[PDB]
């Protein structure tokens, strides 16, 4: 079985020198060679056909992301460079506990209001890359309303950790969160959005959180532990109308796929019970157990098995690329979810 | 010149702070609150005659933890060895925080804590961070004492600075409220009110939070435009407070460019709110980084108006701590600060 890839050239546009990192300015981690070398996998195994993102304006984002956030995002570099810093883009100062969620005017008050990390350098293209990115998923989207039973956005930047108007974790505009509206909008009653990145989904889940017709599951280590910290607990299951359509999934260092499985068995079974309309899984492959930055032990082999069981669900499905940075397996480990969807 | 009256506490710990790394613009940098500051201040307090020099009495964490809570203070004393426990190789700087639309919740890994206890990331913590903090908060301590026992004023000399910092939160390079600290001291001592007025350049966001419900101790601040400049979020005039503190924060806030001809009149205005207040004590924030050649500022302030504004502060005819607070240390930092105390003396 064949499944299209939507790829955009234009995410080479982020390329950023610098991230914080234990208290220095390191080689970042979320680089251009991770989804070269996916796109190269998906031909070397052809997968399917490859295609460029149609183009689908900032409407369909400011679904999803307030209006100043955009605003934000496309003019965030120039009033840097402007304001005369010399580093790449980053927050100095955020709203701590106690001061008021106030916009201010000045570049770094904005930059840290709209921002929960320091890791996610912004420059020259990041706005155009974010674009590109976001649209990479509206095609998927499109391919699959218009037919296909699946389609793979490889998406660059990620885009999870992204709130309605919050930047972090190397993520802009949140991918899966757009194309499940998408979906919305185009008449699909009900919308899942499983989170299989071995981070919390904490975008997407605040950005439905209030919300029953977008069910958001997310599989993740551990936020005592690791990124993002302070959201993805057990006891977060939305919020008004969104109580109980939201279902974080925690694990500990060394969970081995028998373990995480049996977590997937629980986000499998509150999907069936909820009966969406279409299913985008935000896909990261740094639960390989030899990601650089993560805790969990999948093999290679193990995400052929996840492909196969997220097709079984028998869905509509939208795959969005969020995190995976073993830069060797990372081609690998991300077409071998779509081959296991495909059968093989 | 005979030596003067106004007695100044300095703590040699202050050097035990002495951060390599500084985010800026960017880039990792040399920080800007350095050392030299309180020793480039200290030699002109001698060079003046100020007055008597002395160090701090070591009052233990009781007095701090009036005003900060305990696992912040707990947090403070580990965080370097966690940090390196943890394998980071650089300074311990914060990468994550609670952005708008997460939980105040406080997570086990050092990443996660850091954040949580942090505004900002231009302030380094390293080895000795927790010894200066501590010595700095004893500087102020030992300041109020003298007071309490019957000077008039005296100088604390801190170095890290205090007025960022709230109950539980550290950034804007402080790490303890030495100005609230000395604030609840008086408190505790039977000083039914007192007042804290701060005059360093930017907002004591730090003091304001800490008291902000409370009608026993008023917090001034004169600072510029916090949508132009850190803090950026608190520090506008609407916040008066909150409850029974509502009237008793006030936040005087000026544009570029500003002169002494119009920052004298917010210090006016808070001076008349001062009066009518009526307390029993006052503790003055002093930055001198209001300077017009500070390269932080945007008021243009001169040397001499410094020897004003200790004359008008001695005017209100209270029992006053300074605490040192900001001030980059070109040439005129020990000038500006000491020309304080002098017009305060009488100068
Ligand atoms: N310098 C310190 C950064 C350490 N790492 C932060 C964790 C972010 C996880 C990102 C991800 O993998 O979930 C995404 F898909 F969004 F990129
Ligand atoms: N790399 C970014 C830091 C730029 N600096 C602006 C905020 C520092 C204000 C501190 C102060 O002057 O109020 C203190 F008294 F605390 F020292
Ligand atoms: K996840
Ligand atoms: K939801
Ligand atoms: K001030
Ligand atoms: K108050
Ligand atoms: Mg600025
Ligand atoms: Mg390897
Ligand atoms: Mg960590
Ligand atoms: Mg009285
Ligand atoms: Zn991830
Ligand atoms: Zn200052």
């Amino acid at each position: 079985g064949s499944m299209k890839t939507v790829f955009s050239p234009l995410h080479s546009r982020r390329h950023v020198k610098t991230e914080l990192d234990g208290g220095l300015l390191i080689e970042p981690h979320e680089k251009p060679s991770r989804a070269e070398t996916i796109l190269a996998r998906v031909k070397d195994q052809a997968l399917g056909e490859i295609l460029e993102p149609e183009e689908f304006g900032l409407g369909p984002v400011k679904r999803v992301h307030t209006a100043d956030y955009v605003s934000f995002l496309e003019t965030c570099w120039d009033e840097w460079v402007a304001a005369g810093k010399r580093g790449e883009a980053i927050p100095t100062f955020w709203v701590g506990r106690g001061m008021r969620a106030r916009l201010p005017k000045d570049i770094d008050g904005r930059l840290g209001y709209y921002s929960l990390g320091a890791d996610t350098s912004i420059s020259d293209g990041t706005w155009e890359a974010a674009r590109a990115s976001a649209n990479v998923a509206l095609t998927a989207q499109k391919l699959v309303a218009e037919g296909e039973r699946a389609a793979f956005a490889l998406c660059r930047p990620p885009g999870h950790h992204a709130h309605a108007d919050v930047f972090g974790g190397y993520c802009f505009f949140n991918n899966a969160a757009i194309a499940a509206q998408a979906f919305r909008d185009q008449g699909y009653g009900k919308v899942a959005v499983l989170d299989v990145d071995f981070h919390h989904g904490n975008g997407t889940q605040a950005i439905f959180y209030d919300r029953s017709d977008v069910l958001t599951i997310s599989l993740h280590g551990d936020p005592d532990l690791v990124f993002p910290h302070f959201l993805g607990f057990e006891d977060e299951t939305g919020e008004g109308d969104g109580e109980a359509y939201n279902l974080n999934i925690v694990f500990p260092p060394d969970t081995p796929f028998s373990i995480w499985s049996q977590g997937l068995e629980k986000a499998c079974e509150r999907i069936r019970t909820f009966a969406p309309d279409a299913l985008v899984v935000a896909l990261g492959v740094d639960t390989f157990e030899e990601d650089p930055i993560s805790f969990f032990k999948l093999t290679s082999g193990d995400y052929l098995k996840l492909g196969k069981r997220l097709e079984q669900l028998g869905l509509p499905t939208v795959f969005t690329m969020e995190g995976g940075y073993d830069v060797d397996a990372i081609g690998v480990n991300a077409v071998n979810v779509m081959q296991g969807f495909e059968g093989k």
